[PDB]
C-alpha cells in the first residue's frame, strides 16, 4: 500500500511543500523580517486570498489599510486551532518567534506579477513592536 | 483596517471554514467514525489530492490498495509540524482521538459525485485496531 506524501521543512523562512493547477501549500518556520526587531514591509497579493494555520510557538497576523501614504494597522494573535483568511487586497505580514511553525494554502499562481511589498514607516514599525510585544504575552 | 477572517470548530466532525472556486479548508473534530472503537470504512477522491495538518491531540493516517476485495493498509502516526499529502485515488481515513483536531485541504468541488467509501472486512477493522492501539503510543 501506498503511504501519504510527508512534507517538513527545518529550513529558515518558507518552503512550499504541495503544489497543484489550484493551490498551493507552504510551510513557514521563523525568519528575520519576521522577527518582532526585523518587520519592516507588509505584503499585499492583488488576486488571491491566504489562509494561515499555526502549527507551533506564538504569532500575530497583521493586517493594515493603506490611506494616502500611511498604514491603518491591525494586530491579531493567532490561536493553535484556528485558521485565518487574510482576502485579496488587504496588506499583511507576520511577526514569528524562533520557534514558530505555520502553515499557508494560496493560488498556486505565486507569481509576485499580482503581489507587492510596501515598506513600513519609523513611527508604524515603533507602534507594531509596542504593541505586539505585550501582544505576545497576552 | 480590515482583521482577517477567524474561524473555527467547535462542533464534532468536519467543518468547513474557506472555500473558493478552486479550494477549501475544513477543521475536523473527532467524531465517532474515526475513534478507533469506530473505524469500519475507508473514502477515496477520484479527482483531488488532499492535504492533512495535526493541529492537537493525536491522529493516524491510515492509507490503503485495493487488491481484488481487500485492502492492504499502511498506518501513518501524523506529527504536529508536517503536511500530510494523500493523492487523488489512494483509500484513506483518519483515526483520531476526543482531543484531536487537524485542518485539510482539498478541490472546492466536494460532491460526492467524484468519491466514494467502501467498508472493512472485520479482519481489517480488527488489524487496524491491534496496530493503531499501539501506533498511539509510539
Amino acid at each position: 500500500a501506498m503511504k501519504p506524501d510527508i512534507y517538513e521543512n527545518n529550513r529558515e523562512g518558507i518552503l512550499c511543500v504541495y503544489k497543484n493547477e489550484k493551490w498551493l501549500v507552504c510551510i513557514k518556520n521563523w525568519k528575520p523580517d519576521n522577527d518582532i526587531e526585523g518587520i519592516a514591509h507588509l505584503e499585499i497579493h492583488h488576486s488571491t486570498d491566504e489562509q494561515f494555520i499555526l502549527s507551533a510557538g506564538k504569532a500575530i497576523l497583521i493586517t493594515a489599510e493603506k490611506e494616502n501614504d500611511k498604514f491603518n494597522i491591525e494586530l491579531t494573535l493567532m490561536e493553535k486551532g484556528k485558521v485565518y483568511n487574510v482576502p485579496a487586497e488587504c496588506w499583511f505580514y507576520s511577526i514569528t518567534q524562533k520557534d514558530t511553525k505555520m502553515m499557508y494554502v494560496q493560488d498556486s499562481n505565486c507569481s509576485m506579477d499580482n503581489s507587492d511589498f510596501c515598506d513600513l514607516s519609523k513611527e508604524e514599525i515603533e507602534y507594531i513592536q509596542t504593541n505586539a510585544r505585550k501582544l505576545f504575552e497576552k
